[PDB]
């Protein structure tokens, strides 16, 4: 299946107009990977526009963050320009001053454009934060925040790196073979999603192809991949060396990491900050009628409550716009309220948080006009 990919785009803090800043364009909800992506000056591409590696969620669509450093004036345009297969043009969607988990998880995608060339990338996350990546050309294990090492040895993970390697470098060979066996269509690409967890069961491991759940862990098909799937798990049940190797990884050595990984976090894990919040006007939708915006920001860890006030009195209307991730592996999420002019002044936005402990910042309104 492919899906159009979902461009948003926001800064991280708000423009004084005049004061140094990063810009966020964050594309999401797309299938396949082969993408491209740039940044806009009033037409022009820029170049110290860095980008988080490639992921991909629990429905295998895609996902990335493009951003740089810059400051506004009340001249200059910006915009984020997309191109990608299910396109007609690139979307360009511009930007604007009023706008417009306790598991250890290794996903893995590799791409397979034709029998000539093939690519993968590779991460460990732990909950919300990628713990790992994987060096392609060096082939090794990039290991991110410091305690990525967790309590197992130096020559402890030296192994697995090598486990792993092999396990890589093996994956697109045998790959490569079977396609025809199995008619799998170039380009195709193949994500995985394995690892520990709990506290019933422990395991998983999930495979799908084209973005859509087709293989999983004794093997058991996608009744959706249909008679491929099906086929492709006889292979796979029949070998018992591979269904005990990972038993084996997966099952006790993992979870005895994952263990590792969370007792080692703490200080980072366990780690809160302040948000940040500010106040829009985006588009009036329709005739008298305003529409101010909320805009917490830069707040860890993730969850977060945000309301539009007046008083004590919740104000109901209030829509939460999904929850972003700066690049500083912080959030950002924009409450929207809309209502008359004269509805519009005494309103505030509350905004409560594990950082702020009790003391919930509100946020009131003098338009385009914004304390405390
Ligand atoms: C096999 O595909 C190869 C990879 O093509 C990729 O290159 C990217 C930069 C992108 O623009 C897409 O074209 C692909 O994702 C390529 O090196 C070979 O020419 C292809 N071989 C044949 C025989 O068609």
């Amino acid at each position: 299946i492919q899906r159009t990919p979902k461009i948003q785009v926001y800064s991280r803090h708000p423009a004084e107009n005049g004061k140094s800043n990063f810009l966020n364009c964050y594309v999401s909800g797309f299938h396949p990977s082969d993408i491209e992506v740039d940044l806009l000056k009033n037409g022009e591409r820029i170049e110290k526009v860095e980008h988080s590696d490639l992921s991909f969620s629990k429905d295998w669509s895609f996902y990335l963050l493009y951003y740089t450093e810059f400051t506004p004036t009340e001249k200059d345009e910006y915009a984020c320009r997309v191109n990608h297969v299910t396109l007609s043009q690139p979307k360009i969607v511009k930007w604007d001053r009023d706008m417009d988990q306790l598991s250890f998880r290794m996903l893995q995608t590799s791409s397979f454009a034709n029998h000539s060339w093939a690519h993968s990338e590779g991460s460990g996350w732990l909950g919300d934060l990628q713990t790992h990546g994987w060096d392609t050309v060096l082939g090794t294990i990039r290991f991110l925040k410091p305690w990525s090492h967790g309590n197992f040895s130096k020559q402890e993970l030296k192994n697995l790196q090598s486990l792993f390697q092999l396990y890589f470098h093996s994956f697109i060979r045998i790959v490569q073979a079977s396609a025809g066996q199995f008619q799998l269509e170039y380009p195709f690409e193949i994500q995985i999603l394995a690892g520990c967890r709990m506290n019933a069961p422990q395991i998983f491991l999930n495979m799908a192809y084209q973005g859509s759940d087709f293989l999983s862990f004794s093997w058991e098909p996608s009744p959706g991949a249909g008679i491929r799937a099906q086929n492709i798990c006889k292979v796979l049940n029949r070998y018992l060396d591979i269904k005990e190797i990972l038993q084996s990884l997966l099952g006790h050595t993992c979870p005895r990491f994952l263990a590792g990984l969370m007792e080692a976090g703490e200080s980072e894990l366990k780690r809160k900050v302040k948000p940040e919040a500010w106040l829009s006007c985006g588009p009036s939708p329709g005739p008298g009628r305003l529409q101010l915006v909320c805009h917490v920001s830069g707040f860890y860890p993730k969850p977060v409550w945000v309301m539009w006030m007046r008083g004590e009195q919740e104000q109901r209307g209030t829509q939460r716009g999904d929850v972003l991730p700066n690049a500083d592996e912080t959030w950002y999420l924009r409450a929207t309220l809309d209502v008359a002019a004269g509805e519009a002044a005494g309103l505030s936005c509350r905004v409560k948080h594990s950082s702020l402990g009790g003391h919930d910042l509100i946020i009131h309104w003098g338009g385009e006009n914004l304390y405390f």
